[PDB]
């Protein structure tokens, strides 16, 4: 998910469905 995202500027709207694409949790 996004909660386990260690990136400051990953998602624009804090979206996960679009973030997970690059982030492997
Ligand atoms: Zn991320």
């Amino acid at each position: 998910a996004v909660y386990y995202c260690i990136l400051p500027k990953c998602a624009a709207a804090a979206n996960v469905a679009a973030h997970t694409t690059h982030c492997f949790k």
